[PDB]
C-alpha cells in the first residue's frame, strides 16, 4: 500500500569498535529495496517534534517510499559509548552507512538532511568515501567547527553559544538518565540558572573554571576553551580542507541571523563547482524561524517555507536518490530572502554574479564616539587625517543585542542598536539618508587602520540600516582578536602604537537599504557575550581573572593614508 508505512523502534548498528548505535527506521510497506535518508541526532531520534518544524515534513518522504533512519548519536539516550562531541561522527557515520547499504530494504541509495548538529554530522559523513551516500541536506550547518560554531574567522571564543549549548546537553543527560542521582535536581536547576542569564554566566572569571559544566561534559574545557588556537584539535574534526575534493550534491540552506551562516554558505562556495549544490538563504536566526523580531518584522512570507522546503528536498532526492533526471526543473540554484525590499529572490549563483565590492570609507569632522558623533561612510576616500579613540575596559564590555547570537537572547536577530548607540566605546559612522535604495548582498568585511595601547586586544564591525523612525536595525558583524590577525594557527603579540592594518570578516547579508534609511557602521572592541572580552595582556584570556585585564586604549584611523573602511558587496539592478 503506498503511502502507508511501519516504524521499528531501537533497532542496534554495530559499528567498528563493536560499540552499538540505537537507529528507528521508518520504511515504506512496499516490496523491494526503497532509496534511504539518515538523520544523525543527539538529541534522541524518538523526539522528532523538537527538530522537524525546523526542518521538513519528512514523513511525506516517507509516504513517497523513501525508508527514513534515525539514529541516537554515540553516548546518548538508546545508543552505547561516551558521547564526545564531533569526534566520534565521521568513523559513525561510515558504519551507520555501510550497514544501510547492506539492508535488505536498501536499494543503495542514501541522502541525508538535518540541521546544525545534524548538519554537521553530514558533512563529517560526506567526506567518507561511501559511494552509497548520494546527496546531503545540511541546513544552517558548518563544515569548520572552529569558524562555527565555537570560535570563529576573527578568533573569538563564542562563549554564548559554547556555555548555551553545554547546559542543554547537560539538561538532555540528567533527563534521560536510568536511575536519578542525588545531585540532579540541583544540576538542573543550576543549568537553567546558566540558559536564564548566559552573559552572567559567561562573566565569570577565569572562563576556564566551570565546576559544573566541566563535570557534566569535559569537554567544554578540555576540548573548547583550552584550545583558543585553530590547532591541530580544530583540524582533525574539520571536514572543509576536503570538501573540494567532493562530488556530493548539497542542498544547504542558512539564515542571515543564525550562528552558523558564514560557514554555510562557505560550503556552497567550496562544493558548487563539483556537485549540483543548492542555496536557500532566509532571515533566521537559529531558534527563531518566524520572521518576526521585536522591532522589525520581515512578513509572512518569511517564515521557514517548511512546506516549500519539504518540496524542494524531494525533488533534490528525486534527481539524486531516483535518478529522475527532470525532478528539479524550475528549481532555482540559489534563493535568497532579501531583506529591506523583505522578498524572496532566485540567483543563478553566490556570490551573485555582477557584485561590486565597494569600499565605504570612514570619515567626518570631529570624534566618531556615539551616534551623535561626526562618523561619516563615503564612497570617496576621507580628504583630512583623523583618529577616533576610546576606552575598552573589559569589565564594561558593549553587550551583544542580535546579531548570529545562539541562546543569549538569539531570537532578536535584526535587533534594534539604539540602547548602545550612548555609549563612548561604540564608533559610528553612516551614510547621508539614502535618495536612492542601495543593494548589499553578499560576503562582508571590514579594512581597518587601528592601533593600541595594549600588546593584544579585539576589534568589532558591525553593519547596520537605520530606518526613518529611528530604528537602528542590525544586519551583520563580526571580530577580529588581534594576536589572531593574520593567522588563526600561529598567533603573535602586537607593538603598543603601531598602526596595523586589519580585516574583519563579518560573515554576509542580503538587504536593499530604502530610500529614507542610512547606512551605518558601528566599530568597537568588545560583543559580549557573543564573544568572550580580550583581556588587554596578550594572556591566556580564559585563564584570567578579571583583576588581572587592563583597559586599553584604542584607536581607529581614517584619511587618506589610512584609508579604513567596510567593503559593501553592492549589487545593481
Amino acid at each position: 500500500v503506498d503511502g502507508n508505512y511501519s516504524v521499528a523502534s531501537n533497532v542496534m548498528v554495530p559499528m567498528r569498535d563493536g560499540v552499538r548505535l540505537a537507529v528507528d527506521l521508518y520504511r515504506p510497506d512496499a516490496d523491494g529495496p526503497v532509496p534511504v535518508l539518515l538523520v544523525r541526532n543527539p538529541y534522541d531520534k524518538f523526539d522528532v517534534f523538537l527538530w522537524s518544524t525546523q526542518s521538513t515534513n519528512w514523513l511525506e518522504f516517507v509516504r513517497d517510499g523513501y525508508a527514513v533512519v534515525i539514529q541516537d548519536t554515540r553516548g546518548l539516550f538508546a545508543s552505547e559509548g561516551e558521547f564526545v562531541p564531533h569526534v566520534d561522527d565521521e568513523a559513525d557515520a561510515e558504519d551507520t552507512l555501510s550497514w544501510i547499504l547492506e539492508q535488505a530494504w536498501c536499494d543503495g541509495n542514501v541522502g541525508m538532511f538535518g540541521k546544525a548538529y545534524l548538519g554537521v554530522t553530514q558533512w563529517q559523513a560526506a567526506v567518507s568515501g561511501v559511494g552509497g551516500l548520494k546527496a546531503i541536506a545540511p541546513s544552517m550547518a558548518s563544515a569548520d567547527l572552529y569558524r562555527a560554531p565555537w570560535y570563529g574567522p576573527g578568533g573569538a571564543l563564542s562563549v554564548e553559544a559554547l556555555l548555551g549549548w553545554s547546559a542543554l546537553i547537560g539538561r538532555q543527560l540528567i533527563t534521560s538518565r536510568s536511575d536519578a542521582r542525588p545531585e540532579d535536581a540541583a544540576d538542573f536547576v543550576q543549568l537553567a540558572a546558566i540558559l536564564n542569564d548566559v552573559a552572567g554566566a559567561a562573566s565569570v572569571t577565569p572562563l576556564a573554571e566551570q565546576p559544573l559544566l566541566g563535570r557534566l561534559i569535559p569537554w567544554v574545557i578540555d576540548q573548547v576553551v583550552d584550545h583558543p588556537d585553530n590547532d591541530e584539535s580544530w583540524q582533525s574534526i574539520s571536514l572543509f580542507e576536503r570538501l573540494g575534493g567532493l562530488a556530493t550534491p548539497a542542498l544547504i540552506t542558512a539564515g542571515w541571523y543564525d550562528g552558523f551562516v558564514g560557514e554555510s554558505l562557505r560550503t556552497f562556495v567550496a562544493v558548487k563547482d563539483n556537485a549540483d549544490a543548492r542555496l536557500v538563504v532566509g532571515p533566521w536566526s537559529h531558534s527563531n524561524l518566524t520572521g518576526r523580531n521585536a522591532d522589525r518584522k520581515f512578513g509572512i512570507a518569511a517564515t521557514y517555507p517548511i512546506q516549500e522546503a519539504t518540496t524542494m528536498h524531494k525533488a533534490f532526492f528525486d534527481r539524486h536518490l531516483r535518478g529522475e533526471t527532470d525532478a528539479l526543473a524550475g528549481v532555482p540554484k540559489v534563493r535568497l530572502f532579501v531583506m529591506g525590499i523583505d522578498e524572496w529572490r532566485d540567483e543563478t549563483d553566490w556570490p551573485l554574479p555582477d557584485t561590486a565590492y565597494t569600499p565605504f570609507y570612514l570619515g567626518g569632522s570631529g570624534a566618531a564616539n556615539t551616534s551623535t558623533g561626526g562618523g561619516t561612510l563615503s564612497t570617496s576616500i576621507s580628504g583630512t587625517e583623523s583618529a577616533d579613540t576610546y576606552l575598552y575596559d573589559p569589565a564594561d564590555p558593549v553587550p551583544s543585542l542580535g546579531g548570529t547570537l545562539l541562546f543569549h537572547n538569539g531570537d532578536n536577530g535584526p535587533a534594534d542598536q539604539r540602547p548602545i548607540h550612548d555609549r563612548d566605546d561604540v564608533l559610528c559612522y553612516s551614510t547621508e539618508v539614502l535618495t536612492d535604495p542601495v543593494e548589499v548582498t553578499g560576503t562582508v568585511s571590514a579594512r581597518l587602520f587601528v592601533s593600541s595601547s595594549a600588546v593584544d586586544t579585539d576589534f568589532t564591525a558591525k553593519l547596520v540600516d537605520v530606518f526613518p523612525d529611528g530604528r537602528a536595525i542590525a544586519l551583520c558583524d563580526g571580530i577580529v582578536r588581534m594576536r589572531y590577525r593574520e593567522t588563526l594557527v600561529n598567533p603573535t603579540l602586537i607593538e603598543a602604537g603601531e598602526i596595523y592594518e586589519v580585516a574583519i570578516d563579518m560573515l554576509a547579508t542580503s538587504n536593499v537599504f530604502l530610500p529614507g534609511h542610512r547606512i551605518m557602521v558601528q566599530v568597537s572592541s568588545s560583543n559580549f557575550p557573543k564573544y568572550d572580552r580580550n583581556s588587554n595582556t596578550g594572556g591566556v584570556i580564559a585563564r584570567e581573572q578579571l583583576e588581572e585585564m587592563c583597559t586599553a586604549v584604542n584607536r581607529i584611523h581614517r584619511g587618506p593614508e589610512h584609508p579604513s573602511h567596510i567593503v559593501l558587496p553592492i549589487i545593481k539592478r
